Formats: structure tokens, C-alpha cells, sequence
């Protein structure tokens, strides 16, 4: 079972295809490059697509905890990472998948953004 962690280089690939597919305006893309994600439905579906191609989010189960700690805990205790992730894992009470994935991402980065940058970083 070969698991390929998504580095920054891989991330630039997935994110590009999601951009060209979801008709994401280049202006928004500039924001994303500076790690700026506006609270808007465009950005939300963008995050969903990216997180999906990275095999990190599913439209049914939501955030894939296993892959999440395997990815994020790049250089940190996976058990603690699992915990922090779970504190951002919720149910789709909003009933929109783009916003669901976006809420998980937004929740986590607001407390642990450095880990996100490090997870995709080749140490
Ligand atoms: C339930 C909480 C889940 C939190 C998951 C958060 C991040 C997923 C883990 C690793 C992803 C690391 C970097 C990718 C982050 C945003 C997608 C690219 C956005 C962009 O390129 O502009």
C-alpha cells in the first residue's frame, strides 16, 4: 500500500487543475499563493477539489483523519496531530460539501497553519 505524501510541488499541480476546472479566477489564485483564503463559495469548492485530489477529504466521510495525521504530522507526534485534527472534524450540518471541507481547513489552519506548511515541505 504505497502512500505518496503531497509535497508543495505536488500541491501546485493539484491546485492548478482545480483552478482550471472550477473556473477559479486568477485573482483568487494570487491570494491563495500568499496563503489568503477568503470566506467565499468559490474558494470553498477550490479547497474541496484540492483536498480530494490529495486524498485528504471525501464528500461522504469528510476529513480523512488517517491520511490527515499521516500527512500533517510530518516531523511531529502523530497522536497529538490526530487529536488537533479531530478538534476540527465536524459533521456536515451546513449540508454543503465545499463549505464542509473549507470549514475543516479553516478551523485547523487558524490554530495550526505552520504544521500545514511543514507537512507539504520537504524537511
Ligand atoms: C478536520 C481538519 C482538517 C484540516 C486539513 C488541513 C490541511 C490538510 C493537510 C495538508 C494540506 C497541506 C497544505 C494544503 C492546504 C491547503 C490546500 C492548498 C491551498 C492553496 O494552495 O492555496
Amino acid at each position: 500500500m504505497e502512500f505518496t505524501v503531497s509535497t508543495t510541488e505536488d500541491l501546485q499541480r493539484y491546485r492548478t487543475e482545480c483552478v482550471s476546472s472550477l473556473n477559479i479566477p486568477a485573482d483568487y489564485v494570487e491570494k491563495f499563493k500568499k496563503w489568503e483564503f477568503p470566506e467565499d463559495d468559490t474558494t470553498m469548492c477550490y479547497i474541496k477539489c484540492v483536498f480530494n485530489k490529495m486524498q485528504l477529504f471525501d464528500d461522504t466521510e469528510g476529513p480523512l483523519v488517517d491520511n490527515l495525521v499521516h500527512q500533517l504530522a510530518h516531523g511531529r507526534d502523530a497522536e497529538e496531530v490526530r487529536t488537533e485534527v479531530l478538534k476540527c472534524v465536524d459533521k456536515n450540518t451546513d449540508n454543503n460539501a465545499c463549505h464542509w471541507a473549507f470549514r475543516g481547513f479553516k478551523c485547523f489552519q487558524k490554530n495550526n497553519l505552520s504544521l500545514i506548511k511543514a507537512s507539504i515541505k520537504k524537511d
